[PDB]
């Protein structure tokens, strides 16, 4: 997260950080017990024993609960930028309560309004190009950029009806690299994406964009 603020306890309590192979990676949504939300691009070809999920926890490193994967589905339409969700399935079911719940997700045709208030957060790097990443959650709110001003930055097929984007014009506020597959929330804390992709980190005019959870809720919902 670049221009945040540190997270606070019980904040994002469905949150989960997603190490690989030991080391930091992405995150993630808990939807319940045994499924998490992340980003495709987090999971798809890549060997699923790397992984490792924590819960209940600020830091990526200790505390919490953890999860080895049992299985990943990718959306099966994903592709690159495109449909950048999976589910992964948890050998290790984890309980809500205390600094633990679940994700309450947008509903099935929604779609996040421009100029609208969203929170995003991660464990990724502080810096575009940052040399270490942050133990400790960290969150940062932007506003919702609309699909047409995303597809005057990026052109008009780069960015889906399966994205949406959100930033500030000046730049200064984003998610970036290890941040991927971590939640962004509407301001009813409804999770309305997943980190996904961009040009840079926080980039003046380049838009962070989003796996909307709204245009992939049929998926989320078959595997949930």
């Amino acid at each position: 997260i670049v221009g945040g603020t540190s997270a606070s306890a019980g904040d994002f309590p469905f949150i989960v950080s997603i190490s690989r192979n030991g080391g930091p990676w992405c995150g993630g949504s808990l939807l319940n017990a045994n499924t998490v939300l992340t980003a495709a691009h987090c999971v798809s070809g890549y060997a699923q024993s790397g992984f490792q999920i924590r819960a209940g926890s600020l830091s990526r490193t200790s505390g919490g609960i953890t999860s080895s994967l049992s299985s990943v589905r990718v959306h099966p339409s994903y592709s690159g930028n495109n449909n950048d969700l999976a589910i992964l399935k948890l050998s290790t079911s984890i309980p809500s309560g205390g600094n633990i719940g679940y994700a309450r997700l947008a509903a099935s045709g929604s779609d996040p309004v421009a100029g609208s208030s969203a929170t995003v957060a991660g464990w990724g790097a502080t810096s575009e190009g940052g040399s270490s990443t942050p133990v400790n959650l960290l969150k940062v709110t932007v506003p919702i950029v609309s699909r047409a001003t995303c597809r005057a930055q990026y052109g008009t097929s780069a960015i889906t009806n399966q994205m949406f984007c959100a930033g500030v014009s000046s730049g200064g506020k984003d998610s970036c690299q290890g941040d991927s597959g971590g939640p962004i929330v509407d301001s009813s804390n409804t999770l309305i994406g997943a980190v996904s992709w961009g040009n840079g980190c926080a980039r003046p005019n380049y838009s962070g964009v989003y796996a909307s959870v709204g245009a992939l809720r049929s998926f989320i919902d078959t595997y949930a």
